[PDB]
């Protein structure tokens, strides 16, 4: 909805003594449901999302080190100690340096040595937990009633589904209502998944993969960086010195490891929602309460015009925009015929029974013409609009 | 030099009728050369370096994108174009977007679209060419003459070598001279090698490895980043937009790919030189001009003292520092004996013929005592110093 603007589009016809029509809605796709003596119904999968997930952890991939302190003791003089050893925001390591007269000691041998450094995570990845019972999914539902493309967004009904809302109605005034009984298949995940976020990017990742990461992590909710040694490297001691270095930025390596994982985006307006770039919806569509309006309205006889010529949609259909100048409440007659003389229509009309509601209005018509050469005819009498069309595919 | 201060130490002795004796000097190691009736000569490999290598290339691992511009054209309206498409510091991409009435075009079908962005390398790795004949290497040469450790550095003779020069002398006052005829074996490779440096860290890498890196590169002199697409991703077009992104920082991945490669450091106060963390030097040592000083001295008869008690060096040797307050230009008798009464020496003296030149002088003596229990006896008479010693290792 509207399916004309969407490239990947499927037309579905049901038996018309058919009440339900099952259809599947995939991402970036759309479905036009057509039923005889019934208005056409565009449905499309808008979003499959997760509403405000619990941030479980943070995983540092960029860390800097400051205030490197070291305490050293000569052989047989005892075990070394630093005060920062009693501080969580410091990474420390304990070793033994080869010491003697060369480096200011009394005895030759192993001297205890400790090195500490202040750990600051510059950049981290957030890991959110995912509950299956948090999934909302959205379906656009719209009727073919001759609305101009500029009026599509305002005419679209947005149907939101939960683990509780699984049968939604779509009410189109004057045309009744349609009932969607839908069900989300979000591919896989859950009982073994995280929402991993790096700034603006987000993915669905495996929990065991994320917990086996050779990177420092942090809780909710704050606290301390766990396993800080994954980004801290202590070079072997020399006399009374130890070089402490932070490892390189692991952004690119992580992102490389995240190729193939399902993408996720957080949205900016407005709720912290996590839209999945996957999954699909299986719906049951009830069309019985859809009534074809133009329930009355004489048909407009007066000379009309093509505001927008018949154009190929790429869907095997054609779209037109016709203006009705002297047509106070009108019905637009539209036929597609093998030739002008034989008025035998063979075009299946998508915009079923089009209406010009107001004095001087412009209506959008969509028709599915037969293969080969044909004639798109709009109106009757001498002011019949004709437009020759060809179909290939 | 001094080999007592260096843990990894090898003793090499030459024959009596020997002028020349060959030895190999490795990094962080040291060699004590011993010759009968001749002072022991500590040699050590200090550095193997390259002075100002030629910068061959630059490889960007951190890139930012600015000034993202986009040009789009409707179907059958022609090819899209940006001026920035013909600018060198910009990454551009040419594609086709699915367009129609849905996104404000007149026809349904492909519309040509261009996306450009200003490319700025935030961080790059420098790649230097290295000339095999500019390798300079430095060797410390020092004699065992009883100098205290605080006077070691001042007594060390520093010998600088080049690719062709080649043969250096070490002249010690009172003890003659030694001649080193050395040759640097720098392991591998050169000619097909680069000095790759990131910030302060540096390595020796293969040229073809660096040229095959899936990263944007540049020819130093002047600036043009080639293959920007290795750090730029243009997501598939949607309507009239293409979002252009910089990839993540590739520092950690590069540093990981450089694990195992030989390390290099540039230093600050030998001034911007690239020391190899590898290679070794093979030398021929001429000892013929080495004279044992003070071999016509009288014996120290007088009460001496231990300024520094005999301590284990970790080399299986012991070091002592003895004061000679009253003795006048004499030589210090040093023996290690299985018993005090029969004072029969079984310790080989590293400090061959230690002498007290001035009264109240403190001499550093190193002895290789026999295994097990022994008696370190220094001097004669009732005031001969004794120190009972134990050896295992």
């Amino acid at each position: 909805a509207h399916c004309i603007g969407i490239t990947d589009r499927d037309f579905i016809e049901g038996v018309h003594g058919g009440t339900w029509v099952s259809a599947t809605l995939e991402q970036d796709k759309c479905v036009t449901v057509m039923a005889p003596d019934k208005p056409s119904l565009d449905i499309s999968l808008q979003t499959v999302a997760i509403d405000g997930p619990a941030e479980a952890r943070k995983v540092c991939y960029s860390a800097v080190l400051t205030h490197v302190k070291i305490n050293d003791k000569c052989p047989s003089t005892g075990e070394a100690h630093l005060a920062e050893e009693n501080d969580g925001d410091n990474a420390c390591k304990r070793t033994y340096s080869d010491r003697g007269w060369g480096n200011g000691c009394g005895l030759f041998g192993k001297g205890s040595i400790v090195a500490c450094a202040k750990f600051t995570c510059a950049k981290s990845m957030s890991l959110f937990e995912v509950d299956q019972t948090k999934i909302q999914y959205v379906i656009r539902a719209q009727l073919h009633v001759g609305a101009k493309q500029e009026n599509w967004n305002t005419d679209i009904k947005t149907l939101k589904f939960d683990a509780l809302s699984g049968s939604q109605e779509a009410e189109f005034t004057g045309y009744g209502k349609a009932t969607l009984e839908c069900q989300v298949q979000t591919a896989v995940d859950f009982g073994n998944s995280y929402i991993a976020e790096m700034e603006k990017d987000s993915w669905i990742v495996d929990r065991q993969w994320a917990q086996d990461l050779t990177l420092p992590w942090q809780s909710g909710s704050g606290g301390i960086w766990r396993e800080m040694h994954h980004l801290v490297e202590f070079e072997p001691p020399h006399a009374a010195t130890i070089r402490v270095l932070a490892l390189g930025n692991q952004e690119g390596s992580l992102k490389t490891a995240l190729t193939g994982a399902m993408r996720v985006t957080k949205d900016e307006n407005d709720n912290n929602l996590y839209k999945l770039h996957g999954g699909h919806v299986s719906c049951r569509v009830k069309l019985s309460a859809l009534t074809l309006k133009g329930t009355s309205y004489k048909m407009c006889t007066d000379k009309m015009s093509f505001v927008k010529n018949p154009t190929d949609t790429g869907h095997g259909t054609v779209v037109m925009q016709v203006k009705v100048p002297k047509g106070a409440p009108c019905k637009i007659p539209v036929i597609v015929a093998d030739d002008l003389t034989a008025a035998v229509n063979k075009g299946i009309l998508v915009t079923v029974n089009p209406i010009a509601s107001t004095n001087d209005d412009e209506v959008l018509i969509e028709v599915n013409p037969p293969f080969g050469d044909s004639y798109i005819i709009v109106g009757t009498g001498d002011s019949r609009l004709t437009y020759q069309w060809h179909k290939e595919g």
